[PDB]
């Protein structure tokens, strides 16, 4: 099952650099950006559902779900939103321009808080504060399940998904956390970051916790 | 990705019948049978590891993990034991004879408690007390990941797994619970059944719980 490799738009590889290179504070901010994107994706599928209700049937429950995977140093955030086809993954997550990119970098470099990233429409790339690699696993009603992957170098891959659990519909962000950032695998840390920045999220935010029976 | 279909040995389709037809009590007993098989499978990989340590490397953590999936009316029990190749799934779970089968049925039908099922070496089939369908997803170090599936009819299928999460090594039992048996999706119910019957399990028994942040 062969990967296809794509080059990032120039200003995205630029934006990526850094965000990872010039940040410093309010990085736990990566999580509000994630949840915000997930909420918007769920907004999209519910809106679409008003005129096309059967779009919901692939996954009738509307949720955002966070699953720490401490063994793998991974944090997953799943939504049952609209999902992205192969072409949408390629276009949304790296090959097309985003209007707000260069303006966010030129901004940042004059003291903008990075919380501002979302106002420019490039909030996805804030995950590189805590992660040195990401896979975005997505399933749209209009396509098969695919995996987009990036380690913040100049290329990304997209591969037909024959390896991950089936998502009925929606997207999983799979963050591979930096060795110094393992705190975001912690139940208390996660709830603390969520209550602060995602109060008026309209969807259930589920946390998956593993407990030894003893 | 095509399924292969196999016929069950006669006395297994017989044993299946019923267990599901003549049971009545101590059915929560299905869980001790599961955990017992999982413990034995973990016993096997650790024993094998003494002379072949690198067998462990595909999944270094030794655990039993129970994951309720209430949306799907599913209960999963995962172990990181030795796992089963395609041929082992076909042989272990339905095509070869098991020495203790007929003796367990002839026994049962004179008032044996069904807790006895394990002493005859056929404890796997106790899952049909609570489940009307099962998939066994398995990954041995010696083969690809495969899915065995049965709904207690006379045939089962085995399919190369291109749909479920990767298990490094081991087996997941995926139980599709009967509509009247949804209690076994409940955190309290599960811990209660585990403490009673699996005290001297030597491995961590992990319970995966989903909690809304609120
Ligand atoms: C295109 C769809 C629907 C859009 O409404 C969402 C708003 C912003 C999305 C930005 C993205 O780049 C894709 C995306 C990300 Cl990054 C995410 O973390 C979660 C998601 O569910 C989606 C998605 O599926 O986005
Ligand atoms: C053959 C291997 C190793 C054997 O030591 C285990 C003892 C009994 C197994 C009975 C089976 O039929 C397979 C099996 C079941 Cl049913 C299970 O619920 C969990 C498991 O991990 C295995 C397994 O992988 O079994």
């Amino acid at each position: 099952m062969a990967s296809e490799t794509f080059e990032f738009q120039a200003e995205i590889t630029q934006l990526m650099s850094l965000i990872i290179n010039t940040v410093y504070s309010n990085k736990e901010i990566f999580l509000r950006e994630i949840v915000s994107n997930a909420s918007d994706a769920l907004d999209k599928i519910r809106y679409k559902s008003l005129s096309d209700p059967k779009q919901l049937e692939t996954e009738p429950d509307l949720f955002i779900r966070i699953t720490p995977k401490p063994e793998q140093k991974v944090l997953e955030i799943r939504d049952s939103g609209i999902g992205m086809t192969k072409a949408e993954l390629i276009n949304n997550l790296g090959t097309i321009a985003k209007s707000g990119t260069k303006a966010f970098m030129e901004a940042l470099s004059a003291g903008a808080d990075v919380s501002m990233i979302g106002q420019f429409g490039v909030g996805f790339y804030s995950l590189f504060l805590v992660a040195d690699r990401v896979q975005v696993i997505s399933k749209s009603n209009d396509d098969e399940q695919y995996i987009w992957e990036s380690n913040a170098g100049g290329s990304f891959t997209v591969t037909l998904d024959e390896v991950n659990e089936r998502i009925g519909r929606g997207t999983i962000l799979r963050l591979f956390l930096k060795d110094d950032q393992l705190e975001y695998l912690e139940e208390k840390r996660i709830k603390e970051v969520i209550k602060r920045h995602s109060e008026f999220v309209a969807y259930p935010i589920q946390l998956v916790v593993t407990k030894e029976v003893e």
